[PDB]
């Protein structure tokens, strides 16, 4: 199998669909990556994240280098084989001195890479230093600057390492906060150094839907079109249709995971609090249409009951329900792209999402 | 199908093995029931503890009438229906003035016996009032003598109610704490009044395993021989393993479940912490012969991150093997019995679980 092939099967707009492939296996586009904080998506088997639909998930580089340790992984065979994942799995580079930054540990690019090396990634981000926003344009172009230095410092660390280069992909990241000029620049040093993929990063914090989606507007078409786009850190269900109507291709969010230990399901008529009094008697599944496991078997008040009680077993099946829904819904933009009917399918998504 | 039909299919001292027959399903004696405190078995969907091999659940009569409440579930179908548990279930009832009890809420053998009607349970408790150990003689046949009082009550009320009569069972429950003339007693009481099954209540606590053992060997022979022998509460695995050598034949208890959720974890070799850090780089499965899918799946260092983390999905996996080991042990028991090598078993499990 290849190490990494993005194609792209059809388009529609900005928005495209098509295929990763990989090593461990095929990667359907536009992709919405569990995140598998501390070598587990919280309250899933792999076997479950797997039946949701999910072809990758996403281990954090920060969280698994303190606990239980790179080194200690790699000697226990690697993530895959530690939490019994064998599919693709991207690791976030820790990042989220000109040398690197040290902590209350040590990371700079070089050590990142070697991390997520003994880590066994399939998808390795370049190390960054994130554009806190807002702003100011030549502290931004500052933060931004350092960064770009450490893709390249990330680029080399990676190509030294053959068994990495011949086995797993990296990504390089764009930075430049709300800035289309600081933006602009990164997107002409990351594809002058050479990515496998191109991620946008610092839209996951602060910033409203319509900012996040005017810097996109202008920030993904300056990326190489033909690789694969990824926005880090994004988002509810009306996010991900927005960014992918401006070409996004790769999701990552705690949202669906964290959001339903919480209590809150989404469904296609918008998000619900399941600890609401009013699902006390409903006999309903947690979505009419939903296609999972949960809303086969268990009805709202049920569930309604275990969160209430903080019952574990309430945290998992909100948690198997949202990953579902946000499974299904990739896999309904998919369809939708490749059908070029994705235009009306984001209208028909949102009268009901937000009725 | 029947809806409780006992049969005794092998015996070895005083030991037996066989069936309860009822109408959700048939019952392997000896039987363990994982306890779903609150409509649910911590951490484990229904489907996964029917996979590691229980055939019947408990339920608690006060946890439920209280959350949601039991009105609440009749009208939503029934606790099997609530929880997807479509296989039997016993409710215990509530009880661990004359009339009853009042709380800070009311209970009495009247109220509890149609809470779990409502509730559709099919093994039904009699409404009792532990004798807190120790003790006192002239004191703890006064506890004694309410509780008969109060079997006699459950008896009326639950043959009042005819659906229940036709489709579920009754189990009286034998008090007397450790004295042997409280306990005959009791025990003929409850015969007189007539039960479809015999609990031996009042041994969950304090009383150490030698003095639980002394108290069972006067106390089952008292009990009908042809019904089945509840020993409530109970417990550890050497526990269960004695108590099955003085005649006893159902079992419930929190010990796998909750110990599960703070990291202990029995194996065939004797209990274990799995946050030792002896365990962090141990690819071992939790049990080296456990047929469990935890131990086919997972290694202890990768379950010792997960609880040492608070990650669920480490309470979920501890718990899954705990309620496997328990069930495996009832089935070797069960073989063991019918095979009639049960006391050589019962030797050899000792040996190597405390070795
Ligand atoms: N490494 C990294 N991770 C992120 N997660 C969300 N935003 C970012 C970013 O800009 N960089
Ligand atoms: N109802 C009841 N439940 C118990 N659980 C443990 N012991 C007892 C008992 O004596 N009565
Ligand atoms: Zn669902
Ligand atoms: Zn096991």
């Amino acid at each position: 199998r290849p190490r990494f092939s993005f194609s792209i099967a059809a388009r529609e707009g900005k928005a495209r669909t098509g295929t990763i492939e990989m090593k461990r296996g095929v990667i359907r586009t536009p992709a919405f990556m569990p995140v598998g904080t501390a070598a587990t998506v919280k309250a899933l088997k792999p076997e479950t994240v797997r039946a949701t639909g999910a072809d990758i998930i996403l281990g954090n580089t920060y969280h698994l280098m303190l606990r239980p340790g790179a080194e200690r992984i790699a000697k226990l065979g690697g993530l895959h084989s530690f939490m019994g994942w064998d599919r693709p799995i991207l690791t976030d580079s820790g990042g989220y001195s000109e040398e690197g930054v040290t902590f209350k540990h040590m990371l700079s690019p070089e050590r990142s890479i070697e991390i997520q090396h003994l880590l066994g990634s399939d998808i390795v981000m370049a190390f960054d230093e994130c554009t806190p926003y807002p702003a100011t344009p030549s502290r931004a172009a500052s933060s931004m600057e350092r960064s770009m230095r450490w893709a390249k410092r990330s680029r080399d660390a990676f190509d030294s390492r053959k068994e990495q280069a011949e086995n797993a992909a990296l990504f390089g990241i764009q930075q430049g906060s709300v800035f289309e000029n600081l933006r602009q620049q990164s997107a002409d040093a990351l594809a002058e150094i050479g990515f496998d993929g191109y991620a946008v990063g610092g839209l996951a914090v602060g910033q409203g839907q319509d900012e996040m989606f005017r810097v996109l507007d202008f920030s993904v078409p300056m990326l190489p079109d033909d690789k694969p786009h990824y926005l880090m850190g994004v988002g509810k269900p009306d996010d991900i249709v927005g960014a992918v109507e401006r070409g996004i291709d790769m999701f990552d969010c705690v949202l669906p995971t964290r959001s339903g230990r919480n209590g809150q399901a989404f469904t296609w008529d918008g998000p619900i609090n399941i600890r609401n009094a009013r699902f006390s008697e409903d006999l309903k599944p947690l979505d009419s249409e939903c296609h999972c496991a949960v809303c086969q078997k268990w009805s709202r008040a049920y569930i309604h009951h275990l969160i209430r009680a903080g019952e574990i077993l309430g945290a998992m099946l909100m948690t198997e329900h949202n990953i579902a829904f946000y499974q299904q819904l990739m896999q309904k933009i998919r369809d939708s792209i490749s059908e070029g009917r994705f235009s009306q399918f984001a209208q028909d998504f949102r009268a009901r999402y937000f009725a």
